[PDB]
């Protein structure tokens, strides 16, 4: 589960602190979680585990983590976003929190998938999640109720 990031006086949050991204030139370390974008049945937002990288070709090698064994995809940088390594506290630094209304990619409760959603509402105590809409084409109105992810699983889309 993620520390709360406690900077200094003078320390920005930094990259990977909540909605803080990372900087243009990082790469993501071997077993850390990442949001792995693949060819599906269309193209999906898995959440996957970092295998490798290679700077002679800029992809990385992931592995699909399901409860049946883990399938591996090799991809570029470009469809590889590192997930947070600390939460954002709201409390001490509210500005690296992604606010109302902006669009994310976001786990899906009970999966290991990201999908589009807009921000309901930022967590207000160290402790919370988002509240987010899930884009879902099976309702009129195109989004789920209210729904809550964590720091860790909200990334920007």
């Amino acid at each position: 589960t993620l520390p709360l990031w406690i900077g200094k006086p003078g320390d920005k949050p930094p990259p990977l602190c909540g909605a803080i991204p990372a900087s243009g030139d990082y790469v993501a370390r071997p077993g850390d979680k990442v949001a792995a974008r693949v060819k599906a049945v269309d193209e999906q937002w898995i959440l996957a585990e970092v295998v490798s990288y290679s700077h002679a070709t800029n992809k990385y090698e992931v592995d699909d983590i399901d409860e049946e064994g883990k399938e591996r995809h090799t991809l570029s940088r470009r469809r590889v976003i590192p997930l947070p390594q600390w939460k954002a506290n709201p409390e001490t630094d509210p500005e690296a929190l992604f606010q109302k209304e902006q669009l994310v990619l976001a786990l899906y409760p009970q999966t290991t998938c990201f999908y589009r959603a807009l921000i309901h509402a930022p967590p207000q105590r160290p402790q919370d999640d988002y509240s987010v809409l899930f884009e879902d084409t099976s309702y009129a109105d195109g989004y789920s109720p209210p729904l809550n992810v964590a720091q860790r699983y909200v990334v920007a889309c």
